[PDB]
């Protein structure tokens, strides 16, 4: 009985005390991997882009045979976007994991060690496998698809806010009550691996006296697609919504989510859908709906299909 | 021993069963107060406009002496960026209190009436008086700065989810454990009694791969501010900040908030706002560092005294 | 249509149980419904029969009906549908409901929450989920659900998991089922049981009385449920007398006050040399429930350990 | 610089006590700080003498010192601040903390939590605002500060009325006080007490045992806390037991098992009838430390109640 083979892909910069030597800042997690350590790319996780993530998901569908499990060390601003993109793009069905850190490395009690160590024991953990895309932070299994960060500074930030955890590490032993019941890593028909650019998908927020600019800029720039940020059940302010009916008339894929950080925008409740050519997001929010939107968009541009699309994945 | 007079200000649709016509609605209303309705605006919330705050806050100076306390009806949607707009501009230290409802008078288990009677119970208790504008929803009572909506649907949704409720509404009676620390009401330095327009403040959003489009469009508008839903601790992907720094050296005001629904933005942290001239908005989410920017605008156009004033309301 | 059977265990929670769909003319859109009035005690007062009762009813029914609705008070309510979550063979829809708000009350929620039970109870995606509880347009799986604030009209939450699915205009976006065995995965048969093992429960806090714990390992309780501070841990004297009781015999169970969390095994305590199993997840009230169960296949903490490590 | 000294109850939270600018050496840019052990015990088996002698120490020492920060388990850490919070009456700052991992474990949070009490007890904004808790960035109030999950470092929330303030990078954002009144404007004076008047609580649930309550009664307890069920309710035997015990003049309070909200007066029970106090949003185990406290000075419900109501 030996131990299994981790992966770990850095992003950016190291969250516990180069990515090569994490095994002597943790060298705990000897006992429980045999850990090698590739930095992919090296940036801010604030500015995150569609070449990174289509560099990730391409990197860990080559190398899903070569390894037991991978953990991806990503910065906290954006992580729930990333995991939500290789939840829907990444083929192999071993354990993805992302992990961060509140707090920096070299801080009084930095979190990064013990939520690295912790996320080497979900990739190793067998019944991690088959879950989808998994973030670990607090001691805690998120899926990919309802994580999301709900405080700017606290370490137990991350939460699955609308269906929970999968489940709690306590020990080095993980107790998993829940899996996802959307359709996810596998079970997806996106697949980028020859592709080299990603639909030009963009977010307008909305609130009281709402400019339109913002929507009209990114219709005469010719976007794909327009995430908005609604208000309550996923409404528009009406300048906004004039702009985004005459956009979707004319071939523009339009996304009603919410600003509101919990709970579903549903269909045809608040606005007539149907009528307009809009698609409802659901559960999620407006930087995880577009990423949707942008994979939806490779198979098609009809939005009825592009509801369905938001009613599997 | 007599009844309070208790003024009920519209701004749509009713929440119970005219704004003439709710003593009907909900009967019990005549035993807590002697009750008069006006119908201010009609107007749906996710429309709500700075002509309609205008409107509100000087109907409310001038009738201050002609009533005991307010309440007003208002959807939800927009709710919580009307409370601190009121919250900021109401020079009368008597009770306003706001009321909405989640589910349509019309339907099953409606929560507006039991809302409307404990708004006009809050507005009825001398004790209320001087907390600033209120929201009561669902059992609670709530300050105008701190509430916001956080679930599309649930009746439960309205929360003041970085320090706490005022206090809670059992048979009528209110327990208050706390009232807002932060300058308020008649104790800010904002008039609007001679305005007839605010200054123009926009909203854009970071995420992944983020446009800069909707910041150019406007700066190249001429807004006097923008607001920035950063990620995290109100950082910006790199298009965005280059943007914003650029409109910031050249006379546009620039706050830094977060799309993130709890905690502050907090100053100096993230991002050198010292060097850029930027603003951090410490609690304020999105939509509610507009309300306070266009406000401060109205005084000054100097970053270190509107970093002040978001260090001070 | 499918025909549904609400069961009443006290007073009605909208506007007694034929009147109902009178009171709530829109579950004739949904479903044909019948009542039984199967006991009328407060939620307060619940108990082992009321509990025995319930799940043979349901059990003996389940042929005759498409799912069951269960009216009954939010005291106990997570009590109640935990047991019935490990007893019923039924694999149709169970389906737990109640008010917050008294039925004359303004803004009674009483009938919404009765339409949304009924709803969820016909929907075929419902079936083999365990016992449910719908609450607030929540629908919440009986292991998990608590009550958390003594009166707001929200309170039922799954605190540790969250909820399986969320209703909106009458249709259930499911997004989690539950991984731990229930109702006919389960080997707990009540069938021919009468009545249940004794089991009681103690609160821990700072000076803290054993005086509670000797009476009831003094009247031959069966088992008894810590409700410890922190990570399931024991005030001094309360350990000591505890500790006694399981050499002598009687099962104890350590789970913990604070709402929320497992208290975990072998952490805080050494469960392993004093005989004592770890509730896991759950929380003292539920922890009693299945400790009964527990107690009517075995009297060894071992295997014991095992039951709240499955179920 | 001002002095802070930091009074221990038990083990370490950072790498015994004068080792702390050691293994904390950023603590010499805020304060100088001086040690003492008071006791040594865990958390788990705090008790009414630690209680009392915390009390006295603070109150004596109180003119030496500019703030103290006591370390303390987090088991019963809410208990403890809540006492302190109605007997202290030196009206500088008083800070509690802890730590949920080990001093020696990955990612200890004690290091920072205790820089950050430091901290908390040097801002001469901090004074005034009664006895406080600070964990996880944040800044408690006694009464309401309550532990809310197992294991989690951010387990520490104030769940009925919120935090008084969040500290970031070593400055503190206050935006609330408690309204309640506390340390100086408070009654209560421990200085001549050797002892506290004995109090015990009994928990709720399906099928409870009267036997705990009994058990009480036969002892001669002074006063009974109910950990009541929903909104204070209590089953059958227990609601029997204690109706004759408030007859005989034990003191009972009607608290809730359920984790936030009120218990609110007269309104599931009928207290004025049976001379039982409602605890507000007071938890069980709060709810004994202002009852112990009331006793000192009144045996009479009405005035008991009265308590209830302002602190």
């Amino acid at each position: 009985h030996h131990l299994p083979n981790i992966t770990i892909l850095a992003t950016g910069g190291t969250i516990a005390g180069g990515v090569e030597n994490l095994v002597n800042a943790v060298p705990q997690l000897k006992d429980i991997a045999n850990v090698k350590g590739e930095q992919v790319v090296n940036i801010g996780s604030q500015d995150m882009n569609d070449n990174v993530w289509l560099t990730l998901a391409k990197k860990i569908n080559t190398d899903c045979d070569k390894t037991d499990g991978f953990v991806i060390t990503h910065g906290t601003t954006t992580m729930e976007e990333t995991a939500y993109f290789l939840d829907l793009t990444v083929k192999c069905d071993k354990p993805v994991v992302m992990v961060g850190a509140m707090r920096p490395s070299t801080s009084m009690s930095a979190d990064g060690p013990f939520n690295l160590y912790n996320a080497v024991v979900t990739a190793a953990d067998k019944a991690s496998a088959n879950r989808g895309v998994l973030v670990v932070m607090n001691d805690t299994v998120l899926d990919g698809r309802d994580v999301t960060t709900t405080n700017t500074t606290d370490v137990a930030t991350f939460k699955s806010v609308n269906y929970g955890p999968l489940g709690y590490i306590h020990n080095g032993k993980i107790d998993y009550q829940r899996t996802p019941a959307r359709k996810h890593t596998s079970d997806t028909p996106f697949d980028v691996s020859k592709l080299n650019e990603l639909p030009k998908v963009g977010i307008v927020y909305n609130y009281a006296n709402a400019s339109d600019l913002p929507a009209k800029a990114l219709v005469d720039a010719g976007y794909d697609g327009i995430v908005s940020a609604g208000v309550g059940n996923g409404n528009l302010y009406k300048s906004v919504f004039d702009t985004l009916a005459t956009a979707a008339k004319t071939g523009t894929a339009v996304v009603r989510s919410s600003r509101v950080p919990t709970g579903a925008t549903t269909q045809d409740a608040e606005v007539d859908d149907a009528k307009y050519g809009f698609v409802a997001s659901g559960t999620l929010n407006p930087q995880k709906a577009r990423v949707l939107l942008q994979l939806a968009l490779t198979q098609t541009k009809d939005p009825q299909q592009i509801q369905q699309i938001f009613n599997q994945y």
